[PDB]
């Protein structure tokens, strides 16, 4: 027996966002929100209105002139309810038709020549949380039982992002995600840890709603603020060359 | 509260092949059952009339002359069943009478100069899935507490298989198993982080036999058939010199 | 819903031991129990009469005339309850009023130099259990959502061990401790990936515990007896010091 | 925690039916489905579709002019989810705006002199079941903790059956409904006690969902058909009086 | 695997009353609070610090000179915890060497000769609500597996009661106490059923506090207050006569 | 997904005992169990052996020269385990082969006429226990969704019964047995209520026996002993005849 979330979803957005067919998903982390913002006659649905969904809103509407969709606010593996939390809301994304997923995240750099405020592109990832989002029945619905992660990051979008970040005077490295459970922090020794293994970046999402999106086959293309006004030229730059 | 399913298998099985006492228990991963079509005298259990077998059969008989027991399909983490899966048909060969374990997976391989066709006789291994089979209380019945890992990989057979491969005309080479949870594929930077760690091949199953193996005093041997007539040859020629 | 166990064990304990305020909790691993022996005015409780507790006792009293609450025995995360076997204990220590944890345990040593016999302070670890105690929802009357491990085994009371140390002739080691699951014991491949990964000392507790205790903000310290009297003088000196 | 699914359904069902306040609600029990074929402008949605609802489809449309939704199949306690397998889709019924449930269902007489073919208009009930629907934390947002039977089976709608049954020539007798767990049928002794304890029908539905229905402060009319036209006539007759 | 709630209950009150053996523990339904006012030296404690306790406080001290414990507030079955949920408390009773429990409750009436404002003695019971407390494993530290109920309702401690009313002027009946599950109120067939099968009173609790005490040997003495200053005179002139 | 144990059974029986087709299963309630003593080539078979049966042994053998099979010792609702206990077990019969149940049981009589020492034929019942055995997903492989118990205690062998009763110089009353829950005995206005409500007999068993045995279509014959060589004579007197 399967989870039928992101079908009723799809019948609940028809009735706040009629006719819309949106190409790109967002997913909003941390002090991310004020984007949302300027989205171009913005609709906005809780989450307490979308069974599936990692209840703590989502927002749909135009950006640069595309229909999107966008998550404010997303699930965790710390929250106590496993590697699937993430699944029935990507899985929606698919569902209404977009074409690739913008994750967005706050993270930590593992290279001292990346700083806080630096915005890092995800080139791949090292999962260190237990198990992984598709264990246990499969889905036929949406994929197959095995799935290949090559490529998860698309090189493609990459390249356009590489091409958006000269065109706006900002640096944008790019790097390896290493996922940690949390919700303490990585203790230092974790961190040499995470060097040594081939980590740039770690933080405490990404993996579940990458690794989801994959086995539905639907791109992704993600980027994140170090922690320790460019995200939104970059984001705006990005939609701007995919119009 | 234990699990008993060994104890009714071994009853169940003497109604299907009575007076039996198999030596040498198998596993047959993916596209090697074709082997099974060779046992003598043939007697095939499916494993839904097996309590604690992981239902997707089992064949006993005679090959090479040698009492055999095999198991046509096994069970996998990613299932979602826990670590646990593969435990209670371990304990079902060691109550058998069995005196060695031959396991057998489809696996991927972390040495460029070891590729697709290639078999490699395991020497060890290093567990990535979460916890591990024997987490909860122990069954006194088959096995202590705490239990050595040390020689899992029996090098005396290790020794055989090598002279088996000269004795055929191919390489056998030999090394360290790294388990993946799975159902995903790794992605490119696991991957390095399994050279790094110190890997030569990867795969999803393995580690959970063994483990439950060693607990109840089975002796082991692994063989992986990398995917990315030898292998009859070989286990064949094992059974020819342990007769 | 929250575990009020520590609340409990509050007032079970003013029972047998009113009017007393410990400062220093400690987890006295296996063969570490002779000391509790020399606790002034012991008063003993099972944890049978202490929920939260992990069942297999409690002891309470002097010793170097410091206040001190001890723990004779522990649980671990092989014993199939999940990595929050640990927490209601710490935080029962917490609302006690100690002011720091000194966990002991006994452990091997992933450098040749060190041998059997050793003593280690942990400087600090490396989480290799499937994700963390704090997972779930977070208890506010405990400690935060999010919080940090640096620093999280002391600095100062650390330099104070190295004096004891010196005070009295032996070795004190500094190392990285890194957790392993078990029940089985590590594979030698998963020992070397522990010495690539920066470890010096592998074990199966003391993560839960720590992680744990910082969240409540209990100040901890750790020393691990290598298994492959300086105990006692090291604590007793210690205590002494910060009487 | 609550159940959110009858306001999912909301949602949902304003995408099939837009701008629909429908003003009774029915139930068709089992082979009473051939009703809903005459439903003007009819929209079916299947109750895999509806959160909540008990999978074995809801019609919603108008008959007699009469903004109606209809129930083709309910859910019973024998199917192993409880008593409150009715209550979603009763508080859904609440929601859309209904002032009355019409529910109907096969039954076995415990009269004599009313035989199979009859019509009963249930004026009462007497619950056999394990238990009730509402037990467990209240749902504020539905009714409050306690609440009264009384007239559970309005006098006044009752009135106007007994109307309608004059007007079309059949006799429509009045008695006291007393559920059964079931799935087995009543054995002739627990019939007899049935009689004795005071009641005219037996069947195993209706009260859960007239329990359900009352605790929202829904009205109800039950009829059953006993089983060991005039149904179709009784029901459009009883529309066109309260249109 | 059996509840210590009791034990740690006996510990937890030691700290807050210590050195007092109550004699009588009471059960204050509803309305009936402001009696535990008059409790002299009343120590409270909340349900909150009593593990096993109904949360919606407990009372100890001394009433009419008699060393007294009381329940200002119980548990119902209608909660959703099963007919479990008195069962701790009452064991509670028992271990703090209680020689009886005086039960009271509000409830209807089933005989029009007696009724709102009366006080109806209970001599007897009919259990309504599914299955009983003790259903599950036998603690045999309480209780036998098999127990009689035969003079569950202390015909010695009832005589007494009629006396106090003699001496008081007021009517006391006796009567069969019939429990229903709830929340809902009972129908009006419902009643006609109770009154053909012998009972006076309804009500929603009662029955599982009973038949836990008599498993553990503990007397029990019940009055209901019918609702559709005398009940304080019963009750300190019962504690007079056995003072 | 249902359960397998009757068919695990079948295959762990044909072990112990082989190329044997029972026409008769027995239960042997309480003191009941001397009988299964004179079975020939009786063959015991712990029911620890065999999955799905009441864990508190089962013997297959011939008795009056008849094939027989018999439980010594049932399992009873008031355990925990529902009302699904015997469900397994008597499935197991009917795939054996068996064409009648004859179930006997300790029990109380609500007749002054017939007391301690008594037989007492049961002829119907009346179920107070909560819900039935088949309550939930319908196992196909068995019986139907729904199903009579008219004549479920089988008229043709009650006569038979009878017959042999005058057979040997004994009464032998037929009754109406009403099950009652446990584990405590009834109150006497419960008894009193049964008598009302029609009984003659009242236990804690058969009725959960009985009705699984209806479903799959097996016969039925039913003898309760009184409590408050007549009982060896009638089964052995019945099995003559039907031989
Ligand atoms: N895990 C993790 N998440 C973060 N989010 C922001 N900074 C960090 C960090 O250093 N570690
Ligand atoms: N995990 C894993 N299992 C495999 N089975 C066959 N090839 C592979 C591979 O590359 N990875
Ligand atoms: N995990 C682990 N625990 C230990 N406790 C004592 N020695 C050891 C060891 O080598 N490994
Ligand atoms: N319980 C029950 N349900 C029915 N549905 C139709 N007839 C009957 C009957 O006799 N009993
Ligand atoms: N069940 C029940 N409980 C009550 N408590 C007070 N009055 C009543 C009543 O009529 N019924
Ligand atoms: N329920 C019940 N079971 C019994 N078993 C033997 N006697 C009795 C009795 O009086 N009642």
């Amino acid at each position: 027996q399967f989870s039928h979330n992101p079908l009723f979803c799809i019948d609940i957005i028809k009735t706040y966002k009629p006719d819309f067919t949106p190409r790109v998903a967002f997913i909003l982390g941390s002090g991310l929100g004020a984007l949302a913002d300027q989205i171009e006659n913005a609709v906005a649905i809780s989450y307490e209105k979308l069974p599936g969904f990692p209840v703590s809103e989502l927002v749909l509407g135009h950006l640069q002139g595309v229909p999107v969709v966008c998550m404010k606010g997303r699930g965790h593996f710390y929250e106590g309810r496993g590697m699937t939390i993430m699944t029935d809301a990507i899985r929606t994304f698919k569902l209404l038709g977009c074409e690739l997923l913008f994750c967005t995240n706050a993270a930590g750099s593992l290279r001292p020549e990346v700083g806080a405020g630096s915005l890092v592109a995800l080139k791949d990832h090292i999962n260190t949380m237990p198990g992984t989002p598709m264990v246990g029945l499969n889905d036929d619905r949406f994929g197959e039982r095995f799935f290949s992660l090559a490529n998860a990051y698309d090189a493609e979008y990459r390249a356009l992002l590489q091409k958006v970040a000269k065109e706006e005077g900002f640096p944008l490295t790019e790097g390896v995600f290493v996922s940690y459970p949390g919700p303490n922090f990585e203790t230092a020794a974790e961190i040499r840890m995470m060097q040594i293994i081939g980590g740039d970046v770690v933080g405490m999402s990404v993996v579940p709603e990458v690794i989801s999106a994959r086995h539905c086959d639907l791109k992704v293309v993600a980027v994140s603020a170090i922690t320790n006004q460019n995200f939104i030229n970059l984001i705006c730059g990005f939609l701007r060359k995919i119009a």
